[PDB]
C-alpha cells in the first residue's frame, strides 16, 4: 500500500554523466558508446545569445575547444557535429557504463524522472511531467543544462529530455535527444512565454483510480457524464479535454476497480465543483496530475 | 527556480542491491563489502510470524539454505548471524560496487530516500521523512522488504532505514542497518498500530523559506513571534515543538532570504489558525514537511554527489 511520486533508480543515468566546456561555458553532457550530447548553446558567449547563428559559432570551433570531463578522466574529442538543438561530441573512449539506451520524444502528459546535474556531477532525482503547454515544472538552476529526463521501463533506459532554458516563469524548456524542441521555444534570448498551463485530465484521473485502488472513496458520486459534458466542464476548470484515446487508456483501471471512467468523470466533475472540504485524497489537498495510467499501473499492480 | 521533492542519486545503492532467499520466503539485501543485510523475518514462514523465536529459527538454518543472488550470479553463503533485527550473510565475494559508506540512525523529522526493491531489483526512488510517530509514509508492496533508505554525503553512503513492514493504516516501518526499529513496533504478525502523527515544525520552516526563494511571498507579514509563543499555538495543531537548535539550523536560510526565524514562525502561525484561504505555496495546498533545512538548502544551492 501507498502511493508516493516515484523516480526512477538514476544510476544507469549517472554512469552517462560528464561535464562539456566550451570557453568558459560550462554545462553537462550525455556519453552513450563515443558520444557525448549537450545542449549547443555550450558554444555561445551570453553576447550570442539573442540571434546565435549556431552553424557558423560552430563551423569556427575545433575538437579542442571543447573539454570533455567524465570524472576526473579527460575525454579527447575526436569530432564535433550538431543535430538541431542538440551537440554531439564525438570522442575517443566510449562509455564502458553505456546502459541498454534508446531516444523516444515524448508527448504531453507523459511523465519522466529528471537527474539533476551541474558540472558533469549528479546533485538529484525527481519526478516530472511534460505539461501541456509543453515545458516541465523543473527544480533547475543556473549549470544544470544539458541534465536529462528519462524512463527506465526494464532494462532500458528510454532518453526522452534534455534540458536547455528556464522561461521567465520559472518553467523549464528543452528537447528531445534529438534536439527537437518540445513545445514553440527556440534556443535564443528572446522574449519567449509558456502557453496557459493546464491539469493533465487523463493523469488526475488515473490517480482518481489509484485511490479507490489504495480505499479511498469518498469522492465517489452516482453519477455518470458523457464524453462532451465532462470536456464543456473541464475546459473551464482549464483542464486538458479528455479524447477517446484517454478514455481507451484508462479502460484497465475502469476494469479492476468497476468504475467505468465517465462515472469517474463525474466525480472529478464534483471535485472541481466543490474542492475537497478538508478532506485529502492520497495524502494530497489538490488534484495531482503528474501520475499517467501506466505509472499507476505499474506503482500499483 | 523549481521545487521538487528530489531523492539522492540512487546509483551507489543500486549497485548493493541483492536478493535474498529462504525456503518460499523471499526479499532484498543490502550488499555491502563480504555481507549481505536483510530483515531476519526472511528465516520465518507466515506461521512463524505469529510468535517468532528467531534464535530458535535461525539455529536450524544452514548456509545453503539462504540463496543471494547478485544479479544473474548466485553468490555463495560462507555464514550468517543476527544483529538485533538483521540478518547478516557471510558471502565468498566482497562487492566490487561497494560504495563509501556509514550506518548512521536517523532522528525523525529527519529526510532520506528510499531505493524501492523486488527481488534485488531497484524498481523506483522516493524521498521521505522519518515522521515524529517513528512510522514513515512510504509507497511499498510485498517483496519490498530490505529496500533501504539513506542520504549522501558527498561521496559517502549514510544507510538509515532497512524497510521491514507495513502497518494497518498503511504506513511503513523499519529498523536503522543495525537492525533496532524506528518506533515501538516489533518484527512480528500481532496488532501494532502507529502513535497520533505530528508535523515536522522545523521542516515546514525550511519549505516555507524555499518558497520566499522561488518567488511565492504572500504569506510572509509584518509580524514576528516569540519562540515561546509559537510554541504554545504549535502544540495545539499537532506540530512538533520547535526548539532552539531548529532555530540555528534555519539561520542560512533566514538570512539569505532576510526574513527572521521568529518572522517566518508568525507567518506559519498564521497559516495554522487562518488556512491558505485558496493560495498554495510551491504548487501544493497543504504545508509540506518532508524538506529539511540542509534540503532546501542544497537544493537551491545545487549540491552535487
Ligand atoms: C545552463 C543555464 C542556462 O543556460 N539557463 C538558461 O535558461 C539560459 C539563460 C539565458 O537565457 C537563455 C536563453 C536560451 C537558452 Cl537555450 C538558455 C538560456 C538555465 C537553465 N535552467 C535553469 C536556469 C536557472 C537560472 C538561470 C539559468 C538557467
Ligand atoms: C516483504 C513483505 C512483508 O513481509 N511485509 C509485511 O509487512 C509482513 C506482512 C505480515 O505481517 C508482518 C508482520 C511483521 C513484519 Cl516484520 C512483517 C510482516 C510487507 C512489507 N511492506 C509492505 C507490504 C505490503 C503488503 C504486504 C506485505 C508487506
Ligand atoms: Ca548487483
Ligand atoms: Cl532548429
Ligand atoms: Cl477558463
Ligand atoms: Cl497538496
Ligand atoms: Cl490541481
Ligand atoms: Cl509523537
Amino acid at each position: 500500500s501507498g502511493f508516493r511520486k516515484m523516480a526512477f533508480p538514476s544510476g544507469k543515468v549517472e554512469g552517462c554523466m560528464v561535464q562539456v566546456t566550451c570557453g568558459t561555458t560550462t554545462l553537462n553532457g550525455l556519453w552513450l558508446d563515443d558520444v557525448v550530447y549537450c545542449p549547443r548553446h555550450v558554444i555561445c558567449t551570453s553576447e550570442d545569445m539573442l540571434n546565435p547563428n549556431y552553424e557558423d559559432l560552430l563551423i569556427r570551433k575545433s575538437n579542442h575547444n571543447f573539454l570533455v570531463q567524465a570524472g576526473n578522466v579527460q575525454l579527447r574529442v575526436i569530432g564535433h557535429s550538431m543535430q538541431n538543438c542538440v551537440l554531439k561530441l564525438k570522442v575517443d573512449t566510449a562509455n564502458p557504463k553505456t546502459p541498454k539506451y534508446k531516444f523516444v520524444r515524448i508527448q504531453p502528459g507523459q511523465t519522466f524522472s529528471v537527474l539533476a546535474c551541474y558540472n558533469g556531477s549528479p546533485s538529484g532525482v525527481y519526478q516530472c511531467a511534460m505539461r501541456p503547454n509543453f515545458t516541465i515544472k523543473g527544480s533547475f538552476l543556473n549549470g544544470s543544462c544539458g541534465s536529462v529526463g528519462f524512463n527506465i521501463d526494464y532494462d532500458c533506459v528510454s532518453f526522452c529530455y534534455m534540458h536547455h532554458m528556464e522561461l521567465p516563469t520559472g518553467v523549464h524548456a528543452g528537447t528531445d535527444l534529438e534536439g527537437n524542441f518540445y513545445g514553440p521555444f527556440v534556443d535564443r534570448q528572446t522574449a519567449q512565454a509558456a502557453g496557459t498551463d493546464t491539469t493533465i485530465t487523463v493523469n488526475v484521473l488515473a490517480w482518481l483510480y489509484a485511490a479507490v485502488i489504495n480505499g479511498d472513496r469518498w469522492f465517489l458520486n452516482r453519477f455518470t457524464t458523457t464524453l462532451n459534458d465532462f470536456n464543456l466542464v473541464a475546459m473551464k476548470y482549464n483542464y486538458e479535454p479528455l479524447t477517446q484515446d484517454h478514455v481507451d487508456i484508462l479502460g484497465p483501471l475502469s476494469a479492476q476497480t468497476g468504475i467505468a471512467v465517465l462515472d469517474m468523470c463525474a466525480s472529478l466533475k464534483e471535485l472541481l465543483q466543490n474542492g475537497m472540504n478538508g478532506r485529502t485524497i492520497l495524502g494530497s489537498a489538490l488534484l495531482e496530475d503528474e501520475f499517467t495510467p501506466f505509472d499507476v499501473v505499474r506503482q500499483c499492480s
